[PDB]
């Protein structure tokens, strides 16, 4: 199956982007990652940073996740990002997303050897 962190990058990395450039940007990524395929997925963040930058913070600052594990990190940096959150229309199979763009710091939950991102958590 499918690891967890191929499953993060599937759901939360596009490093072919700068920033979403379009009001269609979450529509069509949430379709074309498959995050539409069972049922509409509420909210999805996507990063626009390198997999290796996003990757290093799991070195970075230890923080507890909102759930209380112990296994989070935040970045030190702002990076850029894109929320995506459904709309009122949004209707299975026809998922609809509002797209918000922003800088903000993440948190990521961290697994594994080699040690990477699994989960995304928040932006802050």
């Amino acid at each position: 199956k499918e690891t967890a962190a191929a499953k993060f990058e599937r759901q939360h990395m596009d490093s072919s982007t700068s920033a979403a450039s379009s009001s269609n940007y979450c529509n069509q990524m949430m379709k074309s990652r498959n995050l539409t395929k069972d049922r509409c997925k509420p909210v999805n963040t996507f990063v626009h940073e390198s997999l290796a930058d996003v990757q290093a913070v799991c070195s970075q600052k230890n923080v507890a996740c909102k759930n209380g594990q112990t296994n989070c990190y935040q970045s030190y940096s702002t990076m850029s990002i894109t929320d995506c959150r459904e709309t009122g229309s949004s209707k299975y199979p026809n998922c609809a997303y509002k797209t918000t763009q922003a800088n903000k710091h993440i948190i990521v939950a961290c697994e594994g050897n080699p040690y990477v991102p699994v989960h995304f958590d928040a932006s802050v």
